[PDB]
Formats: C-alpha cells, structure tokens, sequence
C-alpha cells in the first residue's frame, strides 16, 4: 500500500512565503514542488508531523506528495491558492482639477486595476453595489470605464478578483465624487455704497460651497487686472488692495471649484468719484 | 448643502479602520456607526483629511459632511468586512490521534466559525466543490458531506460573503480518509516448528508477525490458554514485527491472533493460529 495523502493542518501566507504545519507518514520524504518547478523536500520527523515554509510561487499552485523509503508514492495533493487583493484608483487621465483626490467633473471616468495575480480569470467593479464586468486592454491590464455617463454624486467603488480555482478577494471601498455643476457668480458693491470710495467694497454672492478659487477681474481703460478674493466666515469679499483712480470701472468674477468647473459672473460696469 | 465627502484610501490596522479623503475645507466630518458611536473632525484648509476609528460591528458606519451653518452632504455608507472566514474538522468526526486531520469517517463534520453577524452566505469547497454550509440548532456553521468519501486527500475551505457583497475564502487544510487497513497474520518464526504441524518444543517460541500496513501505530499479540486471552505488546525488531511469551509456557495448546491499529484507528485481527507446545521428553 503507498502512503497515505499527506495532511495540511495548517496554512498561512506571511511576506512573500507560505507557511504550513501537517501531518504525514513519519520518516517518509516530502516533496513539495510549485508551478515555476522549484522542489522543496524534507524528511517527515518521528511522530508523523511537519511543519515547512516555501516562498510564495507563481499564481500560488503547488503540489505535496509523499515517498516512503522504498520509493512508493503517495496521491499528489495539488493546491491553488491567492495572496493579492486588487487594487483599484481614479486615472490621473480622467481627474480634473487637483490630481489624487479623487473629485472630477469627467462623466466617464476611467479606473485603472492592479495587483492582480497571472491566474486571475474573473475581474468586476462594484459601484454603488452594482457589480459589472471589468475589461481588460491591449497590454493586459484591466480597467473600469463607465458605459453611460454617470450623474453628480458619490460613487463607491470595490474591485474584485478571482482565479480559477475560486479564491476572490476585494478591495476595502474608496468613492469617487462626480461634480460638473457649479452656480454662475455675482459681482456687486457692497451694501452701504456710483461710489465716493477709492477702495469700495464688494460682495460676491451665488459662490457655491465645494469652491476653492475666487478671483476678481477690473477691467479699465483696456487694462485687465485679476484679483485673489479674500474668503472669510460670512463667505467670500473683495476690497482693492491699493486706491484707486477716479472713473468708470468694468468688474466680473470668476469661480472655479475643486473639481475644476469655472464659471464668469455677468459684468459690472461702476463709477469711482 | 456641501459635496459628499470623498474617501481616498481605506485600511484595517490591528482593529482600527484607517482612512484618507478629501471633503469640504473647514468643514465638520462626522462618523457614525453601527453600534451608535460618533466621531467628528475639522477638515483642514487644504480639503485633506485622515482618521482612524475601532472598526465597527459589521463593518458598518456612514460619513457626512457639515457645514459652519449646518447643511449637510448627502451620507456616504459603507459596509465592509474584516474577518477571513475559519473551518475545521470537528473534533467527534476526528478519530484515532485527535487533530491530525486523518480519520476513518467518511462523512466528517466541519466546524466553522470567524464569522461577522451580517454574514448571509456561507460555503464551503472541498476539491473544487463548492456547496451550502448548514447552520446548526445554536446557530453555529458546519459542513457534513452528503455521501461517504472515498479514501484520499479532501482541499477544504470556507467561503463568507456579507450584504454588500464583501467576500473572504480560507487558506486550504486538508483531511485525509483513511478507512483501510491490511488484514495481518502471525506465524511461527523461521526454525520454531520443530516440522510444520505447529508443534513446538521451545517455551517461549518466537512468532513473526506479517502483512502490518507502515501506518500501523499499534500492534498487539492476543493470547488464549485456559479460556482466558491475555495481550502483549509487540515488539518491532530486526526481522520486522515480532512477539516471544514474556515466561515459559506450560505444554499443551495456545491459540494466537495479531492485532494492528492504524494512525486513522481502522483496526484488523489475523486469524487465529493454533500451537502447541511440546517441551516434555516421552520416557521410556
Ligand atoms: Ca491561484
Ligand atoms: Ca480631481
Ligand atoms: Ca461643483
Ligand atoms: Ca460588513
Ligand atoms: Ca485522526
Ligand atoms: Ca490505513
Ligand atoms: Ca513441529
């Protein structure tokens, strides 16, 4: 009779090496040799338990097998197992505005997968708990890309992956934020002021929350000179930093938000005296 | 009403939820989990904000964004999962040495546990297989294969998978099935017959005991004289396995068996061997 099938009692994948702890005929060979067609054999000490570990090879396959002294052979116990969880982000390609914070105004973003073992056969998105196909491009490397443009909002996104032999595993969710809406802004004096100020004061409403740049545009005598606003509690202001020459003055402002909208608000032709 | 806020990396560290994102500048970022639990922060000048709670039951919490003035952003819910599902066999399906995963059960029961409470599918693969697990009377997973197994080796592991579709397979154990044991035989050893008829002159005759499986853990010689049956251990020596009476025997008759057990506890009895023992010089 061959030996018995030798037993794994344990499994643990820890760095790179898988580590195990079985059982198996006492005194016989183990022969261990993985997918990249290394070998890896000891001898099963005297109470018929081992213990070994072995790098993690390719798509993690391997088979175990034991051989007593005279050269018979137990049944091969050949095992497939997974380590990489799939990765999955915003392409810098369809992030506008500000790059890695994951805001963007593009309605069909792309996602870009990684981390992905050479046996993955499986690959799906999940948005908003819809799971869809991922698709995989020229190079081999797998992307998202929505069908239809998406609506203004939060989306959650969770890659998954699978191999042939069934282990899946998915990404802990990030979310994306679609914004292509931002409000068209207003230019006017402020409330108590034709004006007799060389400095006078302006407000500027209709400025959306998500906006991160406010500037100020005085047109005059052909002459266009952009302003920084100055964001406060109450919201955004605008004052001339220097005084200013006596005659008529062409105003409008111009909002972008984090996602990288802009808007122009309508002009504002005014009088210093 | 600020723009939901954005998560831009998220982690599990030894039981705490770490995070990154981005979300409305000076802005409150408030969390708030399963277990009623919230946690606030002032998102900073440049939209960046991090944070790290205890992970919460379920896996469960929302998000939102508030304003100086208390307008709100929609909530961001997210429902994630933790913990690798775990199985193993059940020690009563485990016979001979307990916890070497090596048993003459052909229908073992497995154990499961490691499981979080908005688990909604469970299953286990064994060889490529994958089928339901049960849920017992105290609600604990289990998995009882449906037909006896045929001897060899069973890949075993355990799938998981909560309401949002979050989904954790175990690393493989095995068992092996054992239910085979060798039928042994004992004998005279080589010269003891002194010529074939079993018949004896020496009182303490040495036996050889054959057909023992190397699995075989335990080896007995089963002695009957006088309807009394004694047994002793048997000793594994130069010629293999082997027994000689620890004290003389009386002349007359002795019926023998040899007893193996297997690491998987499978256990077989030779047949029975009758001798003599014929010591005693006729005077004439
Ligand atoms: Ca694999
Ligand atoms: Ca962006
Ligand atoms: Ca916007
Ligand atoms: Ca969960
Ligand atoms: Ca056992
Ligand atoms: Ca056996
Ligand atoms: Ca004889």
């Amino acid at each position: 009779t061959p030996p018995n099938a030798p037993v794994v009692t344990y499994s643990d994948i820890v760095n790179d090496l898988i580590i195990m702890q079985g059982t198996a005929e006492a005194k016989s060979q183990l022969i261990i040799t993985d997918s990249e067609g290394n070998t890896y054999t000891l001898t099963v000490p005297d109470n018929g338990k081992w213990s070994m570990a072995i790098p993690y090879p390719s798509e993690g396959k391997f088979t175990i097998t034991s051989v007593d002294a005279i050269g018979n052979r137990s049944d091969d116990v050949p095992l497939d197992i997974m380590k990489e969880v799939p990765v999955i982000s915003l392409s810098p390609d369809s992030d506008s505005g500000t790059v890695g914070d994951n805001i963007t105004r593009d309605k069909q973003p792309t996602f870009i997968i990684g981390n992905l073992e050479s046996d993955v056969v499986v690959v799906q998105v999940d948005i908003n708990g819809t799971v869809y196909n991922a698709e995989k491009n020229a190079d081999g490397v797998w992307f998202f890309t929505p069908g239809t443009p998406l609506a203004d909002g939060s989306y959650t996104i969770s890659v998954i992956a699978s191999d042939a032999a069934g282990n899946q595993k998915n990404s802990l969710p990030i979310t994306v934020t679609i914004d292509s809406t931002l409000t068209v802004p207003e230019i006017a004096l402020a409330a108590g002021e034709v004006t007799n100020h060389t400095q006078p004061k302006f407000t500027l409403q209709h400025i959306d929350a998500d906006v991160t740049g406010v500037t100020v545009n005085v047109t005059h005598n052909g002459v266009t000179d952009i302003y920084q606003a100055t964001q406060g509690a109450d919201g955004w202001t605008f004052t001339p930093p220097a005084a200013w020459n006596d005659g008529n003055y062409t105003l409008s402002v111009t909002v972008v938000d984090r996602a990288g909208n802009s808007q122009q608000s309508a002009s504002l032709a005014v009088t210093v005296d």
